[PDB]
């Protein structure tokens, strides 16, 4: 009863749709997607401004000392005619008359008004920027579909633009299941008990996807509470339901139960490695009505935190607007031997470095084991960036085969 | 007197010094660097776990039916004998006299006291998490260096660390200098008037550097109100003072006067492309004593993003204790002809974007120019997540050749 990690997501992407759209502030604009077309109301610049700090000539003059008929430096809003120049910095309207810029370094000085003598010639047009050189009037400098970054953030305050229409990120609400589990709060632990790590982790995993957290906090293994905490969910306006733990084969794990009851469940098993349950259902609000994503993640802290970079943060870049919510995969070199499973692929997660030669000779990927794969063993997930999909094949790949990689985190590194 | 990019670096990589640490809380710690190390309290499991759903058995008595003596769900803290099994979920602590556990898919059902049937044979310690299978009591689980990630969230949860001790984000204050700025809220603009667009870009760009921005605005080009502000600037508490404008060779920029009257200059020119202006100042505060960095950033809009990708980041990245602070450096294959300046190495932005082929006809980079390369046009940064560094040959390098690319934004794309 395992579907493929493909179809799996194939599911999700075919029941995830995309949020709609919110009047935000400038710097609330900040990774959040286009969700209008920007035009410029005026030309950048909406002047003639100098490019370099001289002074404004006649092209046909050519060299020679010239007195400085007036001053326009950046700010103010005079002629020049053939035989007379005007003083200009960077950014000053040039004034009627001139042709082109000279540098002040191709000028020298020369007590009661001033002349100022030209040392080179200039063809027209020499270090001036016309109306509308690098942004013409209402033409289109953003376009829907673009995540705003800091680039598109200036062009936002060029055009004058400080309310933008975006799509809003979607609002997470995140519990974990357990009647073992104590807040990490907790120093000295009972017989039985172990610290939520789940859900801090999923907080603050969420917390990088720009999402809004709710914290809905422990939940024992009773079907009551459970559903108390579900119906707390959805009816509190959230998007996306975040469950860790209770959707295992026990007799109390009333995740599964609970959500094919109040929606629809689209799988519970999938062929993965880690993380066999997963559990993925829609669930519809009844007020404005709307449609709330449950992913039931499993228990084991490294199979909690792999369904969420492979399944919730495409889901939650599609909600978001993205055309593009796949992750980035890579093609790699493997820099030591390793094993796969022979049932299910097994998603290995490593630490990835860009390397100016490997391989064979040339420069790419490389990627080392982090160790044990154990399910339960978190320290797999340490400064893990990238996750092996490795295929059921159950041979052992050498130090040198190529495979494909998920890349969960940014490598920086060297 | 222009200084290479180089050395330019290897001077802002001398003067920053990190900064001290300072005790957050477990989610204050995302994103920032671990300044102390980290040892688990007690193991993980501080108990015998059962790893599967199912039963707890004797590895000797072999497949056959049994009864279930007692029952050990994920919660609880009686013994099992040779004849007796237990049942036990995922978490839940294995009773004294257990050697394994067999599935709950292995075995078989079978209205008073109830009995359970082994269909397999198990060989001992099957499906055990003995203590501290996965974290060994006192084990240090993070070091001094490491940055917090969701995981490492998770591995502090886990010891019950909520108070971590970490390297702060710099403060970073923001200014722009012209006579020409306007704010972005201005609809109509009047004569030699654009819109103040470097701000709102660096500010956002620290943003998005996780670093408190505090915004001291526009300020005109007059040397008192220009000192006016630094002078609140660094006796505020901030430690990276950004400044844009006011830095060429106008008879009005008064930031290289101010900066060498304060502090220290280091250099105030550099043989870059664009970006050839760009001032760095050492200031120190007057009180706790301590040492302000200040960036003379250009007021060009392309140039002024370009020196802070690659001068401020890193300076932020070694001020919050990044043993790596140096950008992701690619070697890529050029998607388009380009040709190069002959003077000074220029930084052209690319796309760059991951291929299955290519590079000659395996996976690697490539990279297609943004357009125009003026230093006014900030259409050229736009959705630019690579910087072609490229050498002062003034050839035309074909569309094919291999280069280098600094990586100024995450690809993620296809
Ligand atoms: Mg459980
Ligand atoms: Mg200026």
């Amino acid at each position: 009863e395992m579907i493929p990690t493909e179809e799996a997501l194939r599911i999700v992407f075919g029941v995830s749709k995309r949020l709609p759209p919110v009047i935000v502030s400038l710097y609330e604009a900040l990774g959040k997607v286009l969700a209008e077309d920007i035009r410029a109301p005026d030309p950048l610049p909406p002047y003639p401004a100098s490019v370099k700090d001289g002074y404004a000539v006649v092209a046909s003059d050519g060299p020679g000392e010239y007195p400085v008929i007036t001053e326009s430096r950046a700010g103010n809003d005079v002629t020049v005619t053939p035989g007379t120049v005007a003083y200009v910095t960077t950014g000053g309207p040039i004034p009627d008359g001139a042709d082109a810029v000279v540098q002040v370094e191709d000028t020298k000085v020369i007590t009661e008004s001033k002349r100022v003598k030209i040392l080179i010639q200039t063809k027209k047009g020499t270090d001036i920027r016309r109306v509308g050189c690098d942004i013409e009037k209402d033409a289109t400098v953003l376009t829907t579909g673009e995540r705003i970054g800091a680039s598109e953030i200036g062009l936002l305050a060029t055009a004058g633009v400080t309310m933008v229409k975006v799509y809003p990120m979607p609002i997470v609400a995140i519990l974990s299941t357990g009647d073992e589990l104590v807040e990490p709060t907790a120093g000295t632990l009972g017989r039985g008990q172990i610290r939520d790590s789940n859900r801090a982790m999923l907080v603050a995993a969420v917390m990088q996807q720009q999402c809004k957290v709710v914290d809905l906090g422990i939940v024992r293994d009773d079907r009551k509470e459970l559903e108390k905490v579900l119906d707390e969910a959805v009816s509190s306006g959230v998007d996306i339901i975040l469950t860790s733990g209770g959707v295992s084969m026990g007799d109390r794990d009333f995740v599964k139960p609970l959500l094919e009851e109040k929606g629809k469940v689209y799988f519970s098993k999938v062929l993965m490695k880690p993380g066999k349950p997963l559990t993925f259902a829609e669930i519809r609000a009844k007020p404005l009505g709307k449609t709330v994503l449950a992913f039931g993640l499993p228990g084991n802290p490294v199979s909690c935190l792999v369904c969420f970079n492979i399944f919730v943060v495409p889901t939650i870049r599609q909600l978001a607007g993205w055309t593009s919510p796949h992750p980035l995969r890579v093609r790699l070199r493997l820099q030591e031997p390793i094993k796969s499973d022979p049932i299910r692929p097994e998603f290995h997660r490593a630490i990835i470095k860009w390397k100016d030669n490997d391989g064979s000779g040339t420069p790419g990927f490389v990627a080392e084991s982090t160790g044990h794969q154990m399910s339960s063993r978190l320290l797999s997930m340490r400064s893990a960036n990238a996750l092996l999909e490795l295929p059921a094949t159950g041979n052992v790949l050498s130090a040198g085969s190529s495979v494909s990689a998920i890349i969960v985190s940014d490598i920086s590194a060297f």
